[PDB]
C-alpha cells in the first residue's frame, strides 16, 4: 500500500469515520487529473487508493473533504477541505501515509514516508 | 485588515519570515483567480492583503510557499505548499486571521475569526 | 514581557478567553514553586506575568486550565490541563511566547522565542 | 491494550523511534506515583504499558521525553517533555491511544478513546 490516509477527530477523540478523500495528479498540461478516491473506515484509515505500478513520480494533491465531514455532525466548520500537495517518488518508490487531525477551525497534517 | 496571515516555524521557534503567500478567489467557472499576495514580514505576518470593500463572500484559497522557505534553509520538505481553502462569511463584523505552523513534513493551520 | 501566553480555541475559531494560567519554577528540591499566574484576556493573551529581572534561567512549567474552559462550554474534555515545561535560556535577548491551540481531545503548543 | 502511545516526527517524516515514555498515576496523597514506562518501537508505538486490571480509575500523567529524543539527533529543542494529563476510566474501562506529533519547538497531541 503505497498511499494511505489516516484521519482523527480532535473534538470527539476518535477516528474520523467516513471522510471522503480525493487524490489528484498534476498532468503534463499542469491541470489536476483525478487519480483515486475513497472514504475512511471505522478506524479512520483509507487503504487501497492505488498500486505501486500506478503511483508513478508526480505532484499529487490529497483533498480531505473536512467540510462535508463536520456538517453531518452539525458543525459548520471553517475550511472547505484540507489539502496536501506533494511530490512523490522522485527518488524512487516510497510508501506514504498522510495523517490528519481535524477540528472545526483547524487541522494539522503530517506525512510518514518510508522506503520499502 | 479583514484578512491577515501569520506563519510560524516549528523547527526554529521563530516567525517564518519572507514566506510568499498567494490568495485566490474561486471564479464562477471553478477556476482560481489571483486576488492578493505578499511576503511575510520579520514578525511572520502579512497584513494589507485586501480591504473590507473587496473582500466579499466567496471561496478563497491561501497558498503559502512553504517549499521555498525550507529549501532556503537547506531542508528538503514534504509539501509543495500549504493551502488553506475557506468560504468567507458575513454574517460571523469580521476579521480573518489564518495562522500556519510549519515543519518540514507537517503543517497545521488555524483560523481565528473575530470582531 | 519576557513571557507571554496566547491561547486559541480550535472548535470556535476564536481566542480562548478567561483561561486560567499558572506558571511554576522548578525548585532545587525538584518541586514546582508558584511563580506567576493570570487569566487570558479577550484576545486570548496573558501579558505581564513576569519581568526580565525575575525571569532567570531555570525550568518552568506553564499550566493552562483547559478543563475548566471546556466544561464552561458544556464539553467534557480529555485533558485535566495543558502543560508546557521548558528551560529558559539566556543566551538565545529574549522574549518567550507560548502559544496553545485547544480542542476537546487535543492540544498543540508552540514556542516563539524572539528578540 | 488499554493504554498505547504513538509518536511521529514532523522533521524527518517518520515514526519517532526510541522515545522514552513515563506514566504516573495520582496517589491518594496527591503526589505522582510511577505507574509504567517504556520506549517507542521502530513504528513509533509503545504497547504493553499496563493491563486492564491494573489500569484503574485515576488521574494519569503521560510524560513523553521529547528533549532526550531531539538532543540525540543534534537538535536542541524547546520543551523538557510533552505531558499529557487526563482522568481515565471514570465511566468504566476504556482504551486510550495518546498520539503525539513532535517538532523541536512545538508538539501536538490528541487522544483516541474507544469503548471495548
Ligand atoms: O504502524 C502502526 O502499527 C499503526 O500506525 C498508526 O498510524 C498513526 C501513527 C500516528 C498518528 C498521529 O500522530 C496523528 C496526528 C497527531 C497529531 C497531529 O497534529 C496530526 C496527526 C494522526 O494519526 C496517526 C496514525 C495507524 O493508526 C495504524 O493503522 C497502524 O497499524
Ligand atoms: O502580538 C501580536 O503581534 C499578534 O499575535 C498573534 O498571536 C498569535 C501567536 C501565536 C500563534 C500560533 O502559534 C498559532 C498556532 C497554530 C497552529 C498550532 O498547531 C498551534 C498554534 C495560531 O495563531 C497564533 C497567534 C495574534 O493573532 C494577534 O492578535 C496579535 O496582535
Amino acid at each position: 500500500c503505497p498511499l494511505m490516509v489516516k484521519v482523527l477527530d480532535a473534538v470527539r477523540g476518535s477516528p474520523a469515520i467516513n471522510v471522503a478523500v480525493h487524490v489528484f495528479r498534476k498532468a503534463a498540461d499542469d491541470t489536476w487529473e483525478p487519480f483515486a478516491s475513497g472514504k475512511t473506515s471505522e478506524s479512520g484509515e483509507l487503504h487501497g487508493l492505488t498500486t505501486e505500478e500506478e503511483f508513478v513520480e508526480g505532484i499529487y494533491k490529497v483533498e480531505i473533504d473536512t467540510k462535508s465531514y463536520w456538517k453531518a455532525l452539525g458543525i459548520s466548520p471553517f475550511h472547505e477541505h484540507a489539502e496536501v500537495v506533494f511530490t512523490a517518488n522522485d527518488s524512487g518508490p516510497r510508501r506514504y501515509t498522510i495523517a490528519a487531525l481535524l477540528s472545526p477551525y483547524s487541522y494539522s497534517t503530517t506525512a510518514v514516508v518510508t522506503n520499502p
